């Protein structure tokens, strides 16, 4: 049956087989859940320090590449730059912190980002009760949860050399999920995606982001760059 030209629907290629992603749900350790509730539902004047804690974590993960090379030189063969990118998306109201540090395995996500008690958590909650500045979070070993000063939901996508790529996600409320992530491979590192609360959109503005990186994160020790989407 001769054809000289086909329409797009006709030559659309069949989909790749659908992938399964395994999902597991976990409760936050009790004091972690308590802290998150405190962080979310209390007014703090100096919420901007969230970005200091996430940059700090990225800088730690990047220093680990430098040091893991002493026990495993193969990391020296990576051509990836050691760096951080800050990516505001005003369309989606997200602020993403991307690094090319060592990343986390599945068990790292579960054990490091919620099910294990930090020994400073109770002390920190008491300090906050007695009126401490929220900036003190960074000294009590629970700085990641400062994301929820500004974010209603946090997704962390991560890939470590020793595991597959995973997504951790929580809207607080007492639990989080970890799921195998078969989507856009991110390569080694971690991306924290902050789904900002409606009153916190200043952290999508490039002037605001530059201001708080200069104020609080001037010794990262790696290049950080801010991607600014061109105004249409
Ligand atoms: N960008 C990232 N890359 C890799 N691991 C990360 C990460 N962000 C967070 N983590 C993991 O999450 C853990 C919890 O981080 P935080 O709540 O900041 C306490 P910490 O950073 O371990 O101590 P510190 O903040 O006192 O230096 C880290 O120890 C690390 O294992
Ligand atoms: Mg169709
Ligand atoms: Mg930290």
């Amino acid at each position: 049956v001769p054809r000289g030209s086909h329409m797009p629907e006709e030559t659309q290629t069949q989909d790749q087989p659908m992938e399964e992603e395994e999902v597991e749900t976990f409760a936050f350790q009790a004091e972690i859940a308590q802290l998150m509730s405190l962080i979310i539902n209390t007014f703090y004047s100096n919420k901007e320090i969230f970005l200091r804690e996430l940059i700090s974590n990225s800088s730690d993960a990047l220093d680990k590449i430098r040091y893991e090379s002493l026990t495993d030189p193969s990391k020296l063969d990576s051509g990836k730059e050691l760096h951080i990118n800050l990516i505001p998306n005003k369309q989606d109201r997200t602020l993403t912190i991307v690094d090319t540090g060592i990343g986390m395995t599945k068990a790292d996500l579960i054990n490091n980002l919620g099910t294990i008690a930090a020994s400073g958590t109770k002390a920190f909650m008491e300090a906050l009760q007695a009126g401490a500045d929220i900036s003190m979070i960074g000294q009590f070993g629970v700085g990641f949860y400062s994301a929820y000063l500004v974010a209603e939901k946090v997704t962390v996508i991560t890939k470590h050399n020793d595991d597959e790529q995973y997504a951790w996600e929580s809207s607080a409320g007492g639990s989080f999920t970890v799921r195998t992530d078969t989507g856009e491979p991110m390569g080694r590192g971690t991306k924290v995606i902050l789904h900002l609360k409606e009153d916190q959109t200043e952290y999508l503005e490039e002037r605001r982001i530059k201001e708080i990186v200069k104020k609080h994160s001037q010794f990262i020790g790696y290049p950080i760059t801010l991607f600014v989407e061109k105004e249409r």
